[PDB]
Parts: C-alpha cells; sequence; structure tokens
C-alpha cells in the first residue's frame, strides 16, 4: 500500500509553518521526516491524520484521494498515528489501556480482542506490566504502551511522531528494534525527529524539513553529505 502527501500547506494566524510539503510513504519501510524544533513536522502529521484543517494539498491512499474523509474514516482505510505529547490513559492499567482501543475492533470477538492484548503486550515487551498503572511507567514503557494502543487498530501506515521524546537511552534500543519489527512486518512506518543522526540511522530514507520547507531527501549517507542539509545546520 501507498500512502501519498501532496503539496500540503499550513498557517497559523497568516504565519507559514507547512508550504508546499509532498512525501510518500509505502509498506515495509521506515520513512523519516526530520527537522529541529518548530520545523512544521507535526503539523505536517496533524494533515495527514486529519486533526487539523488543510490551506492546501491532498491526501492520497492507493489510488483514492481521501482528503475530504474525517479522521475516523482515515484510520479505517489504515493510518494509524502515535501522538508527540502523552496519550496513554494515566490512570488505567496496560492492560486496560490496550483493551479500550481494541474495542474498535468489529472484527474480533470478545475473546479474540482479549487474545490480541496478550500478543500486543508481548510483542512489545510490556505483558510484565500488565496491572501497573499509566501513571507508574517510565517514559519508555509508556512509549511502548502507546505504540501499542496505535497498532491495536490494525493499521497500514503508522504515523510515529517523535516516539524516542522523554525516553531514556536504554529504553530507546529496545523501541527502535520495535519500529524495525513494524516495518519487517510490513508496516509503513513515518517518523520524525530533531535528532536527524539517531533516527536516520533507522530510516531507509529521509525528508528534511525547516521552517515548513522541505528542503532534501535520500539515503541516510546521501543526506549527511548534502549540502543543502549541511546549509542549514551551520
Ligand atoms: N495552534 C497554533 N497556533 C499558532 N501557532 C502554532 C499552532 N500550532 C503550532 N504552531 C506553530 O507552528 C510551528 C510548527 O509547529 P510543529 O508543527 O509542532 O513543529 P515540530 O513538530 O516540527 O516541532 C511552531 O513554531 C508552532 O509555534
Ligand atoms: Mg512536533
Amino acid at each position: 500500500a501507498t500512502l501519498t502527501a501532496k503539496n500540503l500547506a499550513k498557517a497559523y494566524k497568516g504565519r507559514r509553518v507547512v508550504e508546499d510539503v509532498s512525501l510518500t510513504v509505502n509498506s515495509g519501510e521506515i520513512v523519516g521526516l526530520l527537522g529541529p524544533n518548530g520545523a512544521g513536522k507535526t503539523t505536517t502529521f496533524y494533515m495527514v491524520v486529519g486533526i487539523v484543517p488543510r490551506d492546501a494539498g491532498n491526501i492520497i491512499i492507493d489510488d483514492d484521494d481521501i482528503s475530504l474523509l474525517p479522521l475516523h474514516a482515515r484510520a479505517r482505510r489504515g493510518i494509524g498515528y502515535l501522538p508527540q505529547e502523552a496519550s496513554i490513559f494515566r490512570r488505567l492499567s496496560v492492560y486496560d489501556n490496550l483493551m479500550a482501543v481494541l474495542q474498535i475492533r468489529d472484527d474480533l470477538s470478545a475473546e479474540q480482542r482479549e487474545d490480541r492484548a496478550n500478543e500486543l503486550m508481548e510483542e512489545f515487551h510490556i505483558e510484565h506490566l500488565r496491572d501497573s498503572m499509566g501513571q507508574s511507567l517510565s517514559g519508555g514503557e509508556r512509549r511502548r504502551v502507546e505504540i501499542a494502543r496505535a497498532l491495536a487498530a490494525n493499521p497500514k501506515f503508522i504515523l510515529l511522531d517523535e516516539p524516542f521524546a522523554g525516553v531514556d537511552p536504554i529504553s530507546v534500543i529496545d523501541i527502535k528494534r520495535i519500529i524495525e519489527h513494524l516495518r519487517d512486518s510490513g508496516l509503513g512506518v513515518l517518523i520524525t525527529d530533531h535528532n536527524v543522526r539517531e533516527t536516520l540511522a533507522v530510516c531507509e530514507r529521509a525528508y528534511i524539513v525547516s521552517q515548513g520547507h522541505l528542503i532534501a531527501h535520500g539515503t541516510p549517507t546521501e543526506i549527511l553529505q548534502d549540502e543543502h542539509v549541511k546549509r542549514v545546520y551551520l
């Protein structure tokens, strides 16, 4: 499957924070959208997911333009999303967090939803935290639960908005491996970060954004040697 954004634009009070942004992510690859804080990464994700109105542009899955589809319909079509900010239910256990999201799985019986929660806990290395309250978890643990929550909806594409934010250096290793596993499983992964080198290493290719504009695309080695990229990190 293919998810494409074309000519996305968004302004706040006239300030153009995303301008003429186009990108593609296909099943089975990890694609980066990388650039400094404020570059427009989250805003771009918002327009793809359906969280904020776009000022311009199109969202396309395969042959179908889904620009007019509400958030819930785009999700059904395969768009999954991990917010940058905390999204876990802090008062609820890991298990209850997962079961809450799994209630949207009308294709599964109640027992099958329970089965899926157990599978997800094992896959994300959080099954030992089944009954732990979200509030009690470390940043890294919470992030694993949040990614599991995103996956519970069975998406084709997963937009990870800074999955390493608030995660200790140690926990980052496992999350990277989980993300690599997602790609291996056939998910299309679009991942944001301000730490270019760290996240680039796990990308097959990446777009670099600066002040609302795409300035470069390529493999990690191409990006690290691109003068247009160097030019904004002087
Ligand atoms: N609701 C809003 N009103 C005004 N400005 C906003 C709003 N949301 C985001 N912005 C601005 O848009 C710019 C891009 O934000 P964002 O897309 O979150 O950047 P990034 O995720 O790349 O750090 C930021 O400078 C931010 O101040
Ligand atoms: Mg952001």
